[PDB]
């Protein structure tokens, strides 16, 4: 139908190490949520592993994107895959959340997408995270739930999260999953492990805020992913981070071309229900006229014409990770050429050091500049991630744009 607010949206969605259990949280949200509120659609793990090639090869590949609500808010819930090979897919999720929650595997603790996860989440602006212990179902000795309680919250410190204040809620996604499946209607206060989950909503009502969101700027749209929808057009998808679309609204888009091009929005949509205006927080599909889905692609971004100039050269800020880190062994020079991440953006870049400075060291905090390849969408103060060989090299900060 159409899509009535009744109440605040929210972003958040699900991150962490392969196989710790962002799937089977994901699909057990929906269902405790959708005992209270009957607006929410239940989503079962199949319906959200749902492409062949995740059947094939048994893990998430792509963000899936579900929808729930609580008393309180309603929810938008990105859930990223946790492989070390689909690290891009979830930093494109990741650059859509609010707030993330940080699935840890009870039985095996951190492991190093755990890190890397929250390394990615806060340099794509992930503003808050909580954590979801998960499988505890399989762990009856409690010292080590506190140990990994403990290594989990040391972890978020280590990148400049609130470690010591997240809330850490312990339950079974997967029995919570079952309890739902044998009684669809299953109240808070019936069962041990479902209510675990209302312990989990609970925290992510109250400890991720709702952001402060500016709909009077330009608007602006990082695209997330881009479809045909049969019958319909061309539907890119993604988080408005500001203003406000409406349907028969030209837009440029913006980046990874050579040069920018105009549209026509004919539709927005969130959730498959039919919005009037989308507005900034709103996870939303366009549908953009007169461009098949190879003239629009995930990185570039939707923006009010004539507000958004792409940049292509920039001087940063950058961290280089220890290989204690997972980052690299050895230094690189100037023409290292790895692959940049913002918001939802990849991009190749050649890294140009000052004059003197010859060797860049894992464990420097230094300076220089990048060149794209392609022109993107950029500001100042914009954090982005650093990555080559399939593996995060570096953090850091847009401080200058040249070009
Ligand atoms: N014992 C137990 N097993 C669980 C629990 N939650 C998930 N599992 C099992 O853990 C495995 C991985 O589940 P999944 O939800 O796909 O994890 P994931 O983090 O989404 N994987 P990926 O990184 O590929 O997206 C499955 O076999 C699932 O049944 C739980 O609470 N207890
Ligand atoms: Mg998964
Ligand atoms: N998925």
């Amino acid at each position: 139908g159409e899509f009535v607010r009744t109440k605040p949206h929210v972003n958040v969605g699900t991150i962490g190490h392969v196989d710790h259990g962002k799937t089977t949280l994901t699909a057990a949200l929906t269902y405790v949520a959708a005992a209270e509120n009957p607006n929410v659609e239940v989503k079962d793990y199949g319906d959200i592993d749902k492409a062949p090639e995740e059947r094939a090869r048994g893990i998430t590949i792509n963000t899936a994107h579900v929808e729930y609500e609580t008393a309180k808010r309603h929810y938008s819930h990105v859930d990223c895959p946790g492989h070390a090979d689909y690290i891009k897919n979830m930093i494109t999720g990741a650059a859509q959340m609010d707030g993330a929650i940080l699935v840890v595997s009870a039985a095996d603790g951190p492991m190093p997408q755990t890190r890397e996860h929250i390394l990615l989440a806060r340099q794509v602006g992930v503003p808050y995270i909580v954590v979801f212990m998960n499988k505890v179902d399989m762990v009856d000795d409690p010292e080590l739930l506190d140990l990994v309680e403990m290594e989990v919250r040391d972890l978020l410190n280590q990148y400049e999260f609130p470690g010591d204040e997240v809330p850490v809620i312990r339950g079974s996604a997967l029995l919570a999953l079952e309890q739902m499946h044998r009684n669809p209607k299953t109240r808070r206060g019936e069962n041990e492990w479902v209510d675990k989950i209302w312990e989990l909503l609970d925290a992510i009502d109250e400890y991720i805020p709702t952001p402060v969101r500016d709909v009077d700027k330009p608007f602006l749209m990082p695209v997330e992913d881009v479809f045909t929808i049969t019958g319909r057009g061309t539907v890119a998808t993604g988080r408005i981070e500001r203003g406000k679309v409406k349907v028969g609204d030209e837009v440029e888009i913006v980046g990874l071309a050579p040069e920018t091009r105009k549209t026509v929005v004919t539709g927005v949509e969130m959730h498959r229900k039919t919005l009037q205006e989308g507005i900034a927080g709103d996870n939303v599909g366009v549908l953009l006229r007169g461009v098949s889905r190879e003239e629009v692609e995930r990185g570039q971004v939707l923006a009010k014409p004539g507000s958004i100039t792409p940049h292509t050269k920039f001087e940063a800020s950058v961290y280089v990770l220890k290989k204690e880190e997972g980052g690299r062994h050895t230094g690189f020079f100037s023409g290292y050429r790895p692959q940049f991440y913002f918001r939802t953006t990849d991009v190749t870049g050649v890294v140009q050091l000052p004059p003197g400075v010859e060797m860049v060291m894992p464990g420097d905090n230094v300076t220089f500049t990048v060149e794209l390849i392609k022109p993107v969408a950029l500001e100042e103060g914009l954090r982005f991630a650093i990555r080559e060989g399939g593996r995060t090299v570096g953090a850091g900060v847009v401080t200058k744009i040249l070009e």
